[PDB]
Parts: structure tokens; C-alpha cells; sequence
């Protein structure tokens, strides 16, 4: 019974989730003036081309859009990664006002919401193996801040009315990912952790510079969308994001001056 709530969110975590304070945590603080350029890391190889999406879900915390990953469909690779990783899912982290909404943060800064794009090495064969292995994850991670509408995130804000409750899920076919990336591939990485439980110490970070922008009506049906069942007390899913974590023995590297 983890959530966002006061009883319940992340300063709660740590008793049935110890890993919350351990060593390489997320999200965290990215001090831009310590981030160190690494002209070795190579450009992220993004191919969204043949993405199957499949299904949109509330799970009660977020909602997932899910994705087929039997195959190499779409897949990310380059940057700071060794090997080939498949888009599983994505989802967002979103806040109850402009001003906060997503996990990490940059020089403080803390944007409406951040999306994170889930892949797993598939070296282990499937997720559930992936999330065991320090290397197992690499999550692609995007801020969002208000201004100009985003035509790409249009159809996800449209079927949110039929997922309105937890444990709902709506069929969602044909929709493609790209159209949710900024220009620019530049990056910072480190390796940290899943940012809900069970917190696992699993993840390559790569969180783009660039923002993309959606707009006010946009982020308003997010915060429509409800923690709770159908028929249960209507909690409004707002504020779901961990706050900064400690960076601890860990160097944040950045693809560009
Ligand atoms: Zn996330």
C-alpha cells in the first residue's frame, strides 16, 4: 500500500522497501556546473520505427502505455549502453500545479511532469530477469514544462477519460512514441534506480536537456485521472513523483559542452 499521500509516499518507502536508501537512488538533483562532459559517450540510437504500442493501463500510481517487446521492435542503444534495449513502456510523473511534477531535477529547476520511456536489456531475456542486473534497465527520461500544446501526446490525453480508475485499461494501437521526443538527443547519465517500488538499483539514466513543451489543457486531463478503483473515494492522481535523492558516490556525465 505505497502511493504519493501522506501516509503512505516517499518518506514512507524505506520500511517495506529498504533499497530506498541505498546507494544509487532516483531520482536526483542534476547539478549541470558538476555534470562532466564525456566526449567518449556516443550519440543515443532512438529506433521507434516499428513500435507495436498495445495497451494503455492506470495502475493506480501512473498510467502505463505498453508496448509489444517479443521482439526487436523498438529499441534504444549507443549512448552510454553495451547491448540493445527494448521499449517496454512509458508513463509520466506529473504535479498538482505548473510549478512541480517531475523527479529529477536540473540546478533545482522542477518541471510540470517528466516522462519516462522503460527498456530492458535483452540479454536477460525478459523484464522481470532485467530488473535483477545492475545494467538491466535503461530509461530515457523527458521533461515536460506548460506552453505550447504537444500534437504527439494528443491521443494519449484522449483515452484517459476511459481509464479515468485504477486497474482500467483501453486498447492503444498505432501510436508512435517518436512523436513524443524533442529535437535535440543530448543527455545526461548515471546509474540509479526504478523511482517507485521496489526501487530496484537496476537503471541507466539518460535524461534528455531539452524539454518538450504540452499545454495547459493537456496536463489538466493528467490531473483528472484518479489513484483510486471505480466506486472507491475519488483521489485525484496528482503529485505522483519521488523527490531528489542523494547523488552519494556517483559522477552525472553529460553528452555535450
Ligand atoms: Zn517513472
Amino acid at each position: 500500500h505505497w502511493g504519493y499521500g501522506k501516509h503512505n509516499g516517499p518518506e514512507h518507502w524505506h520500511k517495506d522497501f529498504p533499497i530506498a536508501k541505498g546507494e544509487r537512488q532516483s531520482p536526483v538533483d542534476i547539478d549541470t556546473h558538476t555534470a562532466k562532459y564525456d566526449p567518449s559517450l556516443k550519440p543515443l540510437s532512438v529506433s521507434y520505427d516499428q513500435a507495436t504500442s498495445l495497451r494503455i493501463l492506470n495502475n493506480g500510481h501512473a498510467f502505463n502505455v505498453e508496448f509489444d517487446d517479443s521482439q526487436d521492435k523498438a529499441v534504444l542503444k549507443g549512448g552510454p549502453l553495451d547491448g540493445t534495449y527494448r521499449l517496454i513502456q512509458f508513463h509520466f510523473h506529473w504535479g498538482s500545479l505548473d510549478g512541480q511534477g517531475s523527479e529529477h531535477t536540473v540546478d533545482k529547476k522542477k518541471y510540470a511532469a517528466e516522462l519516462h520511456l522503460v527498456h530492458w536489456n535483452t540479454k536477460y531475456g525478459d523484464f522481470g530477469k532485467a530488473v535483477q542486473q545492475p545494467d538491466g534497465l535503461a530509461v530515457l527520461g523527458i521533461f515536460l514544462k506548460v506552453g505550447s500544446a504537444k500534437p504527439g501526446l494528443q491521443k494519449v490525453v484522449d483515452v484517459l477519460d476511459s481509464i479515468k480508475t485504477k486497474g482500467k485499461s483501453a486498447d492503444f494501437t498505432n501510436f508512435d512514441p517518436r512523436g513524443l521526443l524533442p529535437e535535440s538527443l543530448d543527455y545526461w547519465t548515471y546509474p540509479g534506480s526504478l523511482t517507485t517500488p521496489p526501487l530496484l538499483e537496476c537503471v541507466t539514466w539518460i535524461v534528455l536537456k531539452e524539454p518538450i513543451s504540452v499545454s495547459s489543457e493537456q496536463v489538466l486531463k493528467f490531473r483528472k485521472l484518479n489513484f483510486n478503483g471505480e466506486g472507491e473515494p475519488e483521489e485525484l492522481m496528482v503529485d505522483n513523483w519521488r523527490p531528489a535523492q542523494p547523488l552519494k558516490n556517483r559522477q552525472i556525465k553529460a553528452s555535450f559542452k
